[PDB]
């Protein structure tokens, strides 16, 4: 039996950051956890919106879950319903 992790198809404000990070990493088209955790801390703060205090941020609540950033996944993104 394959195994998964359904954890990576949670939305990111299941990580309950700080309304000001989970709206900059959604800029960022950064919309799930699978998103988050394949991004690099070099890579994220890189971006216009995101500093120190946000990154520790994000490694701390993340760690809390047993998880961090580049983190590799196989099969991304989640599995969808084709359309017609
Ligand atoms: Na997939």
């Amino acid at each position: 039996k394959p195994e998964f992790d359904p954890i990576l198809l949670r939305p990111v404000d299941d990580l309950e950051l700080t309304v000001r990070s989970a709206n900059c990493l959604k800029a960022e088209a950064i919309h799930y956890i699978g998103d988050l955790v394949q991004r690099t801390e070099v890579e994220l703060l890189k971006t216009p919106n995101l500093g120190k205090k946000s990154l520790t941020e994000i490694k701390d609540v993340l760690a809390s879950r047993g998880l961090s950033l580049g983190m590799r996944l196989e099969n991304w993104p989640p599995a969808s319903i084709a359309d017609e």
